[PDB]
């Protein structure tokens, strides 16, 4: 079943500006209530997809966010400007989180251009879709591992000495994690990583008072899809979940925006499915 | 085990809130609201208190109009109507028997005609009677656990579906007991886990006519449900046992009401929202 | 097209009627006395999944009370298959809806075996409906009372005869973890089961009685024909990834596993067995 | 937390399991073979010691050749090959260090090349390294933890794939942490969730192939990883906090390998075996 217009990507990341249609990564309805007023948001990935909607959301409700992003220049400022519209701050931080002192780096940058850091979204991901495990080589295993997972460790441990009591972590996992992807067996393990790890922290982190969660989407319209598998399997994104359609990244932010602020704050070690009706066990 | 609430009981089932010390927070003063649920018509069962009143406050906040269904508990019904009624929307009391068949046909018809139509369902009511093992659960106690746990949520979201259209919603609560299980709770954890089955089974049934079914497990909540079915130590200790080391208060718990009952999950059915002080259940 | 197109106009099915007949038993499977002289009662041993259980148990050694509604040729011939084994075998007929026969059982089964070892909890009825709104008050009650409510009174009366080393399956349910729209009361009584299961562990781990479950997919078995129309038959089990319905033998080992000391260090989990299909499990 | 075990620890890891008090119990000597693995080839990793050990002796006695891969612990090694001959099979001895791709390889070429064929692959090795916390989890650590727990098991699996028909397993050993997090091994839990993924996709990636993949996810077990990992007073408790109160022998893990890797299991793929002293899990 056809969902979306065929098209391929040759780069990834991809460009948000190249796919048809636009992903809707802003709902026109939604309506802010100071949830996350004078919080200060690094988030990792904010540039496109879903990552776009999310810091858009956190700036509707008040947030100051830095963005971290590897080089979409284009994503990266047209993000900032609808930021930027809500009247709060932005920081744009571009560079390769596959290296650990780059993941130190936008940290104390945030903390530098923000004043402090409160929440933190771990968001980054690639993926390289593959017919079996004997087409992952160990040079595509380890990148995908070190931008998925690794990344998530060295900006988390490095974000340690500025976070708080009542400060923030949200993962960006994925429903691939709980169901299995057969052409995504790589990226399904870090997704499992990032699984077990937001577990692990929640309960590292629960007396100094910071609450630690996820998110785990299931077929969004983003850049990731059209940079990542071929036309046919684009056309055809999402027809297989209850709902028949993919999400919209706009869709995924509001999850985000509930374990960011006070209205979660019975909540730790959770994960929220947002996948268009996919039985998960949750 | 420490002592997190002073020791207290309560000699009757369904529990009255304004008994309680401290009484429970069921509202946060620091929440605004949004217009998330603006002109939506809303049919709680059990809402008169605990969780429930929290989500019926939190629900007029967001614009709702509000069905209150409970058993007898008129004082506590009426305290929570006056907070609803605060916003500007309308609230209507139902209170009776969810027990019986008849009555949860009644609720639905009653709602439908007072608020002229259903938008969204919260099955909510439930009681619990602990016990040190199941030789000690009698025929009796299982079957009134059951009828009042999960057969009124299938009679109430039966009565409900001639009612409910594309954009509608159902939210469902469960337990954590579900997930972990509760020794001293074997029959009540199982309705629990029949709540669970429910809310995946009917979001498959109700995805395509565009109504989802999502719940909400809450872990230790301070509220009548607790010093009416605990014992007054069980009772002082309640929710020291979580990794957050405190039970939540029931204002902690409308929120995810809220993201479940609106636009803002529009691209979320079949799931569980676990608010439990951090305990872990694989979700 | 899994199987031919078929229907039964009464439930609990027969098994003696199904084209093809289910393989309840695996030829190469070797028993090594597993269960050796260990008593069991198992309800709804008399077909299906519980014939599978009872004949495997049989081959490990185990004395088997079965217990079943009314299917005396189902369940006679589940006897000669346990009786070939060599050890005991008792016939318990009657319905389990009614709690004081879920006592009688358990008594039953104590006076005819001397003592009970291992219960498993089996005993199931489903009635598919399109939607909720087409489950009548008799319908839910009555699945309640033989699908979990059972499960309660049966295992509350066999907790007087349990002692350390003993132990509870229950038979709940892919539906339990996944859902199935047309089964809505039938899911919920599995769910119940699940949480039972999970409770119970907990309430009796002091007692040295583990308790843990089985979750089968679809298995080709009397309730099948028995409950489903004839097309939804006919496709039965080519929705998941072995696209194909498994064979009641190919449950037994599993229950083999959790009622012997090989799961000594098991309580309170479920064994998926249902063809690949993933549960977060 | 209360006592379980002698107050003991030992210098390096992986560690070497006849210097632990007491011995861990790796064969239950009431288990009796019956075939279940007649004419199959086991490739084992880290099947010299703990619950590797337990598997090879066990996988031995249903009639299954073992080729055991191991770092460096030619004692336990030589032990657990004493013990599987012993049973009238063939046991094939693989050191050497499996962080590194190209040995990885070479094992399952060394394996079939001795034994002829490959049927069944358990993908068991591990190091862990506790810490107080995140901050104090050096990129070193983290990538030393990933490389051996979770890259071995995909070039291992890999490299075995060619080896690999219809009627073949995969076992992949996870742990408890992945369902329910460990604070204290917050980089060894995310190699532990990451094989609960892999195995889930690998599973659904070779089931037209006919080659089945599931896991066991032991809780606390008595082996040589824990005197090696942690302190003296934590493996003095190890155990005492699920609800069997006491750690498992690895015997007690064998029969669910066997389980998962003969026919017995034929409808099984993509699951997990909990053998965890009753922590309930939501599974
Ligand atoms: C993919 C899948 O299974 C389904 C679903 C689950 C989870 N994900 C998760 O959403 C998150 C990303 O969201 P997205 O789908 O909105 O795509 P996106 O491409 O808009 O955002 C991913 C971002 O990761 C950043 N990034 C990649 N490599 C980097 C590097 N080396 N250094 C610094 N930054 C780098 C990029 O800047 C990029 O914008 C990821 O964690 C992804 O796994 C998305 C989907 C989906 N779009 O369908
Ligand atoms: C018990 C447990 O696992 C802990 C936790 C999880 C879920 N629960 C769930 O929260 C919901 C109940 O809320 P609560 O804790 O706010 O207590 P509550 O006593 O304030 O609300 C339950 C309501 O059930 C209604 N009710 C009971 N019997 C009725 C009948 N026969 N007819 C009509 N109405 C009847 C009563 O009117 C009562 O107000 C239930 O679904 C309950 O299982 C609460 C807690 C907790 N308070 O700690
Ligand atoms: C049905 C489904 O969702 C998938 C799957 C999961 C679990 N189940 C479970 O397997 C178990 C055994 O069923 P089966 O498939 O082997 O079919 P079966 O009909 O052979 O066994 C069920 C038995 O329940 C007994 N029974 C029914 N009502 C009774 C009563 N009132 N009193 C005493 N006994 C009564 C009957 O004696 C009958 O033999 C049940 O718990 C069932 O829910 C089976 C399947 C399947 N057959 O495909
Ligand atoms: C720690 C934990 O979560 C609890 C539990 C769950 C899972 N684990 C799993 O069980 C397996 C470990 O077995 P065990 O507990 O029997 O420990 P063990 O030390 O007896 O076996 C692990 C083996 O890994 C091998 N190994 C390590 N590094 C290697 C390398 N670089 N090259 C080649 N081989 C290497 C060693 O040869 C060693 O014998 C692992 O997969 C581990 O994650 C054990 C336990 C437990 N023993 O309590
Ligand atoms: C053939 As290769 C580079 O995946 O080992
Ligand atoms: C610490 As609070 C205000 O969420 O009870
Ligand atoms: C009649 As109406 C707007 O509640 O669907
Ligand atoms: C002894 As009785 C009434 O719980 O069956
Ligand atoms: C403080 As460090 C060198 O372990 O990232
Ligand atoms: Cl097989
Ligand atoms: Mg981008
Ligand atoms: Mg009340
Ligand atoms: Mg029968
Ligand atoms: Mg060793």
């Amino acid at each position: 079943f056809v969902t979306m217009p065929a098209q391929h990507q040759n780069k990834q990341p991809g460009i948000e500006s190249l796919m048809n249609p636009l992903p809707q990564f802003e709902d026109p309805n939604y309506k802010g209530s100071e949830k996350l007023k004078g919080k200060n948001v690094l988030i990792t990935g904010g540039d496109s997809g879903i990552g776009r909607a999310v810091s858009i959301a956190f700036a509707k409700e008040g947030a100051n966010i830095a963005i971290a992003y590897l080089d979409e220049e284009g994503d990266a400022n047209e993000t900032k400007q609808y930021v930027e519209k809500e009247g709060v701050k932005c920081v744009l931080l571009p560079g390769d989180l596959s290296d650990e002192q780059h993941c130190k780096d936008i940290v104390q940058e945030t903390v530098r251009q923000l004043g402090s850091l409160n929440i933190l979204v771990n968001n980054v991901a690639q993926q390289y879709p593959q017919q079996g495990l004997e087409y992952i080589t160990a040079e595509q295993l380890e990148k995908t591992f070190r931008i998925n997972i690794f990344s998530y460790f060295h900006v988390t441990k490095a974000a340690l000495s500025h976070l708080k009591q009542g400060d923030v972590i949200i993962n960006t996992a994925s429903i691939v994690a709980y169901e299995g992807n057969e052409t995504l067996i790589d990226y399904s393990a870090t997704k499992g990583a990032i699984v077990a790890f937001t577990r692990s922290l929640s309960q590292s982190l629960v007396q100094k008072g910071i609450r630690v969660n996820g998110v785990a989407p299931g077929p969004i319209w983003t850049p990731l899809i059209p940079s990542s598998f071929d036309e046919k399997k684009v056309s055809q994104f999402g027809s297989n979940v209850p709902m028949q359609r993919p999400g919209q990244p706009y869709e995924l932010a509001p999850a985000y925006v509930y374990l960011a602020s006070s209205d979660s704050s019975y909540v730790t070690g959770q994960m929220i499915h947002v996948n268009g009706g996919v039985i998960v066990n949750g």
